[PDB]
């Protein structure tokens, strides 16, 4: 029963951004800081100090008057509540396994993480405190914050305050390439970086992708999102002011709304264009050609079949404007982070950032992203006794006989008065 | 802190390219021309029972006790990742729910101076994690079949489907869900650098020993020639307090290698040379240090005050703590390359909220949103405010005018 009332009338790389990473990671390489303060003049126009000082943090930020302040405070609150919560949601256990043996599970943070803020026009504070938040929230003892200079001024005070308020430890005005390579190799500071995360244009996606690998371009980039799962119950002038919403980040932001009522589809799409046109001009701007292009609008035939092209469509935000929300908390799987009820909405902020699905389902941005878990074990004489046979017999079956004899070795020492089937040894 | 001793892919894009287009024909046809398979590539309860009836009950007697030091590990450990429920700021609920994924691809390559564990470790710890669908590939031998070694594995450690197919075939097959209509949300095991680009495109050994003035030099020795014999190429990494000890083991060494058998011998001799390596260091605090910078796939660590080693060292795949564990008597889980029941596992977070918290909530949105210059942004918290509050007079900021 799935029917396209609305459509995507439009499709979403270059080896551009790789020419420049691994020229410009070759060269930092070489040179360390003298080459990130040369980018930052060339590329920026930047002359002034890296390093940010308590003083200039204080100074740069003093006109952030206190009701802005406090808001930021608030959110940033947020932000940290729900990474502790998410901290203590993965245990340290021992356990014991054949008898005499003991396994484990330590959890530990990265000892350093960087944070990249974009600090451009069209981008939330919220770039800012996310990374920074869950790191310290992470149990991280180091967070290094990096965002390039607004306006010859210094970083943006916005973003200097946020910075500040979520705990970064150090902070340093540098933007695009020459940010994550200095937060990766450890230049200024001397504290390497275990991770870098934050937004960015695809120069600071490339180069996060070239120092990191897979850890470097898990987290969700491109464009914003916004999905929404709504029935007949769904109010259609709120469902239509969501889309709305994030389809004012520009001209590539996807909307969907994936639904089993015809009457509410047909309504958003009527409603839509009409609150586009009552937005000021840049957002008009930016949303007529978002909707226009990226829009879509999903009419199903039952409840099973929206789970089904939601998972498909993994959203980084989905909203759920629906009855009985308990089922759909149980049987949605694909989803960046989930808006239950009207209540919530996506511009309240996430918590968490979703997967990269767009290259899938790993990764994200939370405290997991900045946590080892390592596994060790322990064992017994005793236990040995039944190991070290089965090990050594496996081992003279696979033909590895300098294996067996770690068995041998331990059977002889631990027990010197035994016989022990300890396979046949490999003459070959 | 002092060293003592020290030290084509083309294919991939073609091969998918033909397997896109073509399907299972394309797999059947590349079966004869790098494998001559003749027969279907999904066995079935007979196949399995048939090709396995060859090993003997003391055998699998072996292999099962050994699948059971996994998945019981690999059960406590999924359990150690927990669903909850938090309430935040007044009346914001939220949490964390944990998913296994659907369907998990496992490849084992059926070939000799290969651990069976490297069969059983990624189907049974898929299994463990909940995973409902296990697909289990291995290359066949010389049109006999999957080794019944590798096949009995699969099959004990819990695989869901068994198909003798190799190489980039079964990457492919199993990451578009060929023959089983299932396609596998991730692909685990080793294999050769065909198979390694297949899985980079569609989604060596090592051992280490820590030791002080305590440590049996025999063992450890003996320990770091066990892992030697995989190959030329598989680094064996000795970090000591102690010159006597690291002196008595880089001289008993070369006699446990030259004791070995032909193949392992020269295997070792090659390894131990070109990539062993001896570390010196004065103070416990500067061997965490150096074994940190190295993180060792395997590290033992034979000690005094284990405990403080536990504590403090911070990076490697699998610690082995004291000297009766031994790297050999297997992984709980592989480090980075890691595998465990958290590769399997989703975390999916949501959030709810009351009337009551969107007063707040809503209005600082609007006024951050406004000077973000996000009007629309700053419109959805005004709807909300409108249709809860109806009366309200709330600060939403400056409406952006730009
Ligand atoms: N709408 C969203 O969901 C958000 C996404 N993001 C993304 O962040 C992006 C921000 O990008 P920018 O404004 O550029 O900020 P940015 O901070 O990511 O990059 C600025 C830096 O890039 C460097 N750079 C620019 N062109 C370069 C070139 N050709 N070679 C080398 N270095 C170069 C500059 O020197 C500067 O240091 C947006 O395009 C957006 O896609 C960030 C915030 C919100
Ligand atoms: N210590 C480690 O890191 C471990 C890794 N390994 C690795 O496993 C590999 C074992 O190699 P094998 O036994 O041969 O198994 P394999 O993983 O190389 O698979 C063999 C299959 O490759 C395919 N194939 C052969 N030639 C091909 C070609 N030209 N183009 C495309 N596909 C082709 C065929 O289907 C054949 O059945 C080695 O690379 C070894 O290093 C072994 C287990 C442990
Ligand atoms: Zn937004
Ligand atoms: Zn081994």
């Amino acid at each position: 029963m799935i029917s396209y009332l609305k459509k995507a009338e439009k499709t979403p790389e270059t080896a551009t951004a790789q020419k420049v990473v691994t020229e410009m990671l070759a060269e930092i390489q070489a040179r360390g800081k003298d080459a990130v303060r040369q980018y930052a003049k060339q590329l920026d126009g930047w002359s002034g100090d890296i390093v940010l000082t308590p003083d200039q943090i204080r100074e740069q930020t003093k006109d952030v008057p206190a009701g802005v302040r406090a808001d930021i405070d608030f959110a940033i609150r947020q932000v940290t509540d729900f990474a502790l919560a998410q901290r203590e949601s993965l245990k340290e256990f021992s356990v014991e396994l054949h008898p005499g043996v003991t396994a484990g599970q330590r959890v530990l943070p990265v000892n350093v993480v960087g944070c990249y803020a974009p600090a451009g026009r069209y981008a939330h504070i919220a770039s800012a405190y996310m990374g920074v938040a869950t790191a310290k929230a992470a149990g991280v003892k180091t967070v290094v914050a990096c965002s390039s200079p607004f306006r010859g001024q210094g970083i943006h005070p916005h973003v200097l305050y946020a910075f500040q308020a979520a705990g970064a430890d150090v902070i340093m005005a540098l933007g695009g390439v020459q940010a994550i390579a200095s937060m990766a190799y450890g230049l200024f500071t001397g504290k390497p970086a275990d991770v870098v995360v934050g937004p960015g244009n695809k120069f600071v996606a490339e180069a996060k992708r070239s120092l990191y690998g897979q850890v470097g371009i898990d987290v969700f980039a491109g464009p914003s999102e916004v999905a929404v799962i709504a029935d007949e119950t769904a109010d259609p002038a709120i469902v239509a002011s969501d889309l709305v919403g994030q389809a004012e980040h520009g001209h590539e932001s996807p909307a969907w709304l994936f639904t089993t009522s015809r009457d509410l589809a047909d309504r958003v799409m009527a409603l839509v264009p009409e609150l586009i046109a009552k937005l000021p001009p840049t957002a008009r701007d930016a949303a007529t050609a978002a909707w226009r292009d990226y829009g879509e609008v999903i009419l199903c035939g039952t409840r099973e079949e929206v789970v089904e092209i939601s998972d498909r469509y993994a959203s980084e935000h989905l909203e759920v404007h629906t009855a009985d929300l308990d089922w759909w908390l149980a049987n949605l799987t694909c989803y960046g982070s989930l808006f239950l009820g009207e209540e919530t909405t996506v511009a309240f902020g996430d918590k968490t950032s979703g997967p990269n699905h767009v290259l899938r389902y790993s990764g994200g941005l939370s405290v997991h992203k900045f946590m080892k878990t390592l596994t060790w074990q322990q064992m017994t004489r005793e236990a040995t006794r039944q190991i070290g046979q089965v090990t050594a017999r496996i081992s003279r079956l696979e033909g590895m006989e300098a294996h067996a004899r770690t068995a041998d070795d331990r059977m002889a020492k631990y027990f010197p008065n035994a016989s022990f089937e300890m396979g046949t040894p490999v003459e070959v």
